[PDB]
């Protein structure tokens, strides 16, 4: 039972090197939502913990938008105002089309705010302040609800 | 305060009653600015949001591809093919079921089990197919 995140590049890249040199073939098993069968877990040479694989921040606004779509699915308008951290292409293309498929009578809109540069010794506090200025501008006089 | 379906469902009807339009604000990874937090009439926590299970095998495949990229052993990713969310790119399900052979590892998708009466659980049947695929390989599990 390996602690932490053994799939993370500093650990996995070194472990793959060892697996290649060992020469034996490797199977990495992932079950469904109910998990792996006891026989699979008993056969394992290494056991990694699924719970440590957390939700990437760019998907937060995706899950929230879906939550609101579902809630509207079962005059006031709602805006999701979110910082647009870059998500993977295999999500972004699908998410743009997902939003386009919403019914026209759904009073929901996603507004994405440009994410500030987070590079070499960037001042996070001022980056956050500038994102917040743009978020509050988009919200105008609406009721403000924060999710964090 | 926790973001979830029952609390969101109740709050949405409440929001209509005072009539004002509503903006839900999500910051960057480091959080919201002080001015955003000060302006909030209501605050929700996203702590209990988790990665959708079908994306687990996708993120693991990404990790494997990237680790191979910076380094006669064959590695197989043997994963139950849980249905993709509605917002993943069209054709991605098919891509994961027909993973390209020029990738540095193989992706074997176990069909997500589902009428017939028996005493085998769905995960018992999946587990039989997984151990068949794995054979005499070294086994790593993620669960």
């Amino acid at each position: 039972m390996i602690p932490g995140k053994p799939w993370d590049t500093p650990q996995l890249a070194a472990e793959l090197e060892r697996w290649k040199l060992d020469g034996r073939d490797v199977s990495l098993l992932i079950g469904g939502p109910e998990g792996l069968s006891p026989a699979c877990k008993a056969a394992a040479e290494q056991s990694w913990s699924l719970s440590a694989l957390t939700l990437p921040h760019p998907l937060v606004r995706v899950l929230v938008a879906e939550s609101l779509y579902r809630a509207f699915s079962i005059s006031m308008k709602l805006q999701l105002v979110a910082v647009g951290t870059k998500m993977p292409d295999w999500v972004q293309t699908g998410f743009t089309e997902y939003l386009r498929r919403f019914p026209k009578d759904m009073p929901f809109e996603l507004i994405e705010i440009p994410a500030g540069k987070r590079g070499k010794n960037a001042d996070i506090k001022r980056i956050l302040d500038k994102e917040g200025e743009q978020m509050l501008a988009a919200a105008g006089k609406n009721r403000i609800v924060t999710l964090d």
